[PDB]
């Protein structure tokens, strides 16, 4: 049986849950929460551990927390690595994608007079923390994959995370050669191609009456 | 070689790490950041690949990232359950644990103005959200620990949790029974007795001056 994602129709926590499991070939379904009424009814059923979602439904399980659930498709599907020493690398850099993902997810719902101050902040973060860490990983062994040679849930996650820094300004990646090349490298595998192209289950950007809509449900 | 933490002399997020290794039954060593200019130091070394701590030298590793650590610590010290459906349920209940956890652990910087709420809606969420849930979990298969009916770093982690939540106000434990006899039992576990004991490397709650001591080295 397919997975079912439950969220709002969107990318905020689900996102990378969506790529992880396109990545890994796997076809899965999603229930949107369209209305209030429509996150109620999964409060109501029991199936939100902690009245939250995303909530996974996937091998008789109904997974809450996105971390909980990337590592149980990430283990289930060879994407995190051969060993405990590779899980502790890829755990490293993607716990590092997690900190620049989020900055990137709460932009919206930041307070308007310092949206420009926390735009400037990411960006500062993006070229002098993160992507120059991750560039110095892929110069130091020259190899196609971030850790063990090998396609990892951190190249998907990082290679994602790309994307979102391209669209908030193109010229963040101009000193990053080697994450372009990754980007590129992964954009083409046959699984993520796919997710990719027209009609794929990537969700596209939010906009005023997107982050309204959610807003309304999730009370944020 | 024992493990050599890294870590402003205080909680912050270094404590779950000494709870988990110190469960394990490892003994450790710490070397504090008191001075700016020791957290220089490591940023020099090249020792922090986000510039940030915590970090742990361990089994020929600096590991940072304090989620890269507990799943290295964890894994290594057969805290992670027997299987990747075990370390599902592990991974829902600490994700939960460590939302809560979040919210205690900046309280100490809320502007004063909302502090008060800001611990209202802790305990709304304490009360109403968490404890409920791990309650039910022990509730469901009446066993010693959360999953497995065997010891795992959710049984160390939601402890933690249960001392925060009685430091901030006790009768928040008051209709959590199941969960103060965790409590006591796991308290009572030879290496955590030990840990919690006069001398052991548990730290104390911060006060305003360890608040400001910490502020002026990490900018928060
Ligand atoms: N730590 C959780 C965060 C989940 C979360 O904040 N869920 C939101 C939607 S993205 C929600 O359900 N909000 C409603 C609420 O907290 O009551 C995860 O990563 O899964
Ligand atoms: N996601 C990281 C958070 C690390 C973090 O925030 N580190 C702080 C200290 S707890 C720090 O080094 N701050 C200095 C800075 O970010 O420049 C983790 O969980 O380890």
């Amino acid at each position: 049986v397919k997975p079912m994602l439950h969220y709002f129709n969107g990318r905020g926590r689900m996102e990378p849950i969506r790529w992880l499991l396109a990545a890994a070939g796997v076809e899965f379904e999603e229930t949107f929460i369209d209305t209030p009424e429509d996150f109620e009814k999964l409060k109501n059923d029991g199936s939100l551990m902690f009245q939250q979602v995303p909530m996974v439904e996937i091998d008789g399980m109904k997974l809450v927390q996105s971390r909980a659930i990337l590592n149980y498709v990430a283990a289930k599907h060879n994407l995190y690595g051969k060993d405990i020493k590779e899980r502790a690398l890829i755990d490293m850099y993607i716990e590092g994608v997690a900190d620049l993902n989020e900055m990137i997810l709460l932009l919206p719902i930041t307070p308007p007079a310092e949206k420009d101050a926390k735009i400037m902040l990411i960006k500062d973060r993006t070229t002098n923390r993160y992507l120059p860490a991750f560039e110095k990983v892929l110069k130091s062994h020259g190899e196609d994959y971030l850790v063990g040679n090998r396609l990892s849930r951190a190249d998907i996650h990082l290679v994602e995370l790309l994307y979102l820094v391209e669209e908030l300004d193109p010229s963040l990646l101009t000193n990053f050669p080697l994450l372009k090349a990754l980007k590129a490298r992964i954009s083409n595998l046959p699984t993520v191609k796919k997710f990719l192209q027209p009609g794929g289950a990537r969700k596209p950007p939010g906009d005023e009456k997107s982050v309204e809509k959610s807003r309304k449900i999730f009370k944020f």
